[PDB]
């Protein structure tokens, strides 16, 4: 029958991920997990399925998860970058968000993330 492998499930889990059902997405992306752990894919797309759950503590760290395995990934900093965000935690976000400017200042959404958060940041709210 169907030989649903690590890399089908990646597949529908990006399948989850474009009918916005991010939380099915983790339980697929989660399977990956059993297999391999050693794909930063998982985790950065993981972390973006638990910002769609408002899940920021947990984004945050399957994106520190995914750095831990690609030092350099721009996913796994901006992602965190939004987590953080989440948290209140802007201090933390720029320093992934100035991270993802110094890898690919090509990212026009980075350049309006930083702006904002540094707002943020200075703001008591």
């Amino acid at each position: 029958g169907p030989h649903m492998t690590f890399k089908a499930l990646k597949e529908e889990g990006n399948q989850c991920v474009n009918d916005k059902n991010y939380k099915d997405a983790l339980s697929k992306y989660s399977e990956c997990l059993k297999i391999n752990n050693k794909e930063c894919a998982i985790y950065t797309n993981r972390a973006l399925c638990y910002l769609k759950l408002c899940q920021f503590e947990e984004a945050k760290q399957d994106c520190d998860q995914a750095l831990q395995l690609a030092d350099g990934n721009v996913k796994a900093f901006y992602r965190r970058a939004l987590a953080h965000k989440g948290l209140k935690n802007y201090q933390k976000s720029l320093i992934d968000l100035n991270k993802v400017i110094l890898l690919d200042p090509s990212i026009i959404e980075a350049k309006m993330e930083l702006e904002e958060v540094t707002r943020l940041l200075n703001l008591k709210d």
